[PDB]
């Protein structure tokens, strides 16, 4: 049996997508992400506060479909360190990504399964390509909340887990009023 | 190898993508999907207007790579009939496409390869899910440009000669000041 078309609202001042299942990432989520974890474990007690939301309308996993979501990353800096997603490699690695650039401030890193990286800038109207292989993770340096929408293969799926392990080759933080991708010490 | 990621300024207002494939249709390119013949022979000889603009980022025909585009959809009729795509199945008929409409006011026809139809109206914000199996044309039912930008599988491919024979089973018309949408006769 055919799956229904059907629209949905997405509110680019909020990211809001009408029907969408939610997601919440609390800074307590994302334990051994950031490179000052003194300055973590200082915010997560202080307030914990929301990193981002996604709300995402995904479909069942197979060949030729497609997910799509927004997510609206809030401003923060965690030491030096810009607020992030947790970022993640596809499950199926060679499946490509779009992003949509809503508002706000932010750029997408990027990294491949060697850790060779790039740091693409995003404001409102970018659309970034994102290529198979290639892990991807978005920061927010600016102010406000940014939001973006991103569209990608239903059978893509996720592996956080060897990003949340070494984490990305580069960093993104502020280092005397401005921001700058550095190597990452962790690494 | 890995392909390299990248980021395009797609600006919302025009629709234009810098840098992306230009295609242009006008309205002679649309010989035999108009219901009023005549009208379509009058407005070819009149003055030839373009029906719609595509700003394309096309990859090389993979599984589970992505392409994106817009389309700027302009206003006018033929006879009764609004202004609208070609329309097409997925040359890959399993392969869904996301829509994110921009700026004016549409909508999308849908219709099953057993001519089951579906209208969407799509106004700025609509982001609509065009399923698998699923042949789809927009529609433009104002009087200014129709925007709205699409992301669908590189290797999804394109099906025009079903829909250039027999077209769809339903059309959309101005009768009596009101958009409808009814029954193609000539289907
Ligand atoms: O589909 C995507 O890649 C995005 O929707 C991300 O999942 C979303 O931005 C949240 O990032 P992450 O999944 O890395 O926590
Ligand atoms: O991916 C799509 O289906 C859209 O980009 C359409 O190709 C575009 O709107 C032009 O319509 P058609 O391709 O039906 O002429
Ligand atoms: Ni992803
Ligand atoms: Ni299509």
């Amino acid at each position: 049996m055919y799956k229904e078309p059907f629209g949905v609202k997405v509110d680019f001042e909020t990211g809001i997508i009408e029907g969408a299942k939610k997601s919440v990432r609390r800074l307590s989520d994302m334990e051994g992400y950031f490179v000052d974890e003194r300055a973590w474990k200082e915010l997560v007690e202080k307030e914990d506060p929301v990193v981002y939301e996604v709300y995402a309308v995904e479909q069942e996993e197979k060949e030729g479909d497609l997910n799509f979501a927004t997510t609206v990353l809030y401003p923060g800096k965690v030491g030096k360190e810009f607020f992030f997603t947790k970022g993640h490699f596809h499950a199926k690695l060679d499946r490509a990504e779009v992003y949509v650039a809503l508002k706000g401030k932010g750029g997408m890193l990027l990294q491949t399964p060697e850790g060779d990286a790039k740091w693409i800038s995003m404001e409102p109207g970018t659309v970034v390509y994102v290529p198979p292989y290639w892990a991807h993770r978005t920061v927010n340096i600016g102010d406000e909340p940014f939001i973006f929408l991103a569209i990608y293969p239903a059978d893509a799926g996720h592996d956080y887990g060897t990003i949340a392990e070494k984490g990305f080759s580069k960093i993104v933080i502020e280092e005397n009023g401005e921001v700058k991708v550095v190597d990452n010490p962790r690494w």
